[PDB]
């Protein structure tokens, strides 16, 4: 009798990590939801087949309405996987699951995987110079999100770096692409107009990190906006102020313009 | 022709990925670094019995002064892997490393695997949250660093949460301990008296991470000050002020007191 919260990684199946498969592989029942992220290297059936089980997956009405309904229940009299994208525990509100999980009587047991949140190492931007991060959102009828720029604006006059993650809306499978992100973020420079993202702002652009292949690309939104960056998902990054190395790397490895290696102290 | 950085996760042998175990299996060559930071529950034969190959050891000194002429001449004609606790290019000399594969002509690929800057989501604490990291370290002789405390500072001004690595003396296997780590920002405190960090200061102590049985406990400073966390590794949380939902689980999970229920949030 009991609950794990086991994390299936970035890209495929094979980004669980191997502590995470043993246990998954032992468990009486296996739930997952995908609502959360996309993995974009792998399906249903090769999680399954990986396991060995199968796997009843979960919408977000069932788990943030009724996790203790369908999930704990069986918990009580077995040994229960819940699988989620990357870690989670990250930009999720899973962590709230736990409280259920043991108000119930049900001891719960986490399981990492990596995480886009860490997996932005690759950018070459020195993970402890991010700051704040935010979730670019949908505008939505008459709602448009903007809390998310005044993130990078308090960030950015503190010389840190901006996490994005993007949007998604997993039962439409609409992914939030790089580009749209972009266009959202020059649309409220216009309203608010403080000079925080606009054609000429430095970006970092992470698709697919995970796979072996990812897209990784940096330099101004005017040239970058329109760019292909590969199927989804993907994060937009706001650098801060870049130490030399920092520079050199999106110049050499993500493509950036030669001219960002001149720093301005 | 290809060198492969893989990450080997947080506490032991199997927290590396399937992807991560499967690929160091196929390569010729096997390096490894453990000078950022140890596998507290594993050892070096434990993770080669996992792998099934020897493993070759790398100072810092070896890493950051001859990698090229140590692992790039053998990832000329051979599949490479250079093992890292935790996720690849987290360690921030670590991506510059890519640089070197490039100019020697040598391709280079990522295995992400479990990172502390994303596993610390088990503290309940909301990874957005979280503002620019820093660590702490040991005064030594006439030098008494403190920039460690003026980050806590502008993160807990802006509500943000402060991630705080421990100093670790690798090589001599000696760490620091949250516990000491507390009584130097008092100290610190003492001496800048900024009301940064004290006594009646919210924190929250997160040992052995990636374990099935870690550490978490979160409480004021006055009362966790000489508490037993059990065994290394400790990492420190400065939380900014709390969400309800934080608060919840610190004291559900975390057997934070209810005090900050009214207190912290
Ligand atoms: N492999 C990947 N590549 C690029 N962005 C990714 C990604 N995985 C997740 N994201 C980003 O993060 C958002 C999901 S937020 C949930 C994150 C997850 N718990 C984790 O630990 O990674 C996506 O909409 C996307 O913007
Ligand atoms: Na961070």
């Amino acid at each position: 009798m009991v609950l794990y919260f086991i994390g299936l990684g970035l890209y495929d199946e094979r980004d669980i990590t191997v502590k995470g498969l043993e246990i998954a592989m032992k468990c009486d029942y296996v739930f997952a939801e995908f609502y959360t992220s996309l993995m974009a290297g792998t399906t249903l059936g090769r999680i399954q087949k990986l396991i060995g089980k199968e796997i009843r997956v979960l919408s977000r009405e069932d788990v943030e309405l009724n996790f203790e309904n369908i999930v704990l229940p069986l918990a009580k009299e077995n040994d229960v996987a819940f699988l989620t994208p990357g870690d989670p525990l990250v930009a999720t509100t899973h962590a709230e699951l736990r409280i259920r999980a043991k108000r119930a009587g049900v001891e719960s047991y986490v399981i990492h995987a990596p995480s886009i949140y860490s997996a932005v190492g690759i950018t070459g931007l020195h993970i402890y110079k991010f700051g704040k991060s935010a979730t670019v959102a949908y505008p939505e009828g008459n709602w448009f999100p903007t809390s998310y720029y005044d993130v990078i604006k308090e960030n950015a006059e503190r010389g840190l770096h901006t996490l994005l993650f993007l949007d998604i809306k997993a039962e439409k499978r609409m992914y939030m692409t790089a580009n749209e992100a972009m266009e959202l973020l020059l649309k409220v420079e216009d309203m608010k107009k403080g000079g925080v993202f606009t054609d000429d702002t430095l970006v970092v652009v992470l698709a697919r990190a995970g796979s072996l292949n990812p897209t990784i690309r940096a330099g101004y939104v005017k040239d970058l906006i329109r760019e292909d960056f590969g199927d989804p998902p993907h994060i937009l990054i706001v650098p801060g102020k870049l130490h030399i190395v920092e520079a050199e790397y999106l110049v050499e490895i993500a493509g950036a313009p030669r001219e960002i290696l001149r720093v301005n102290v």
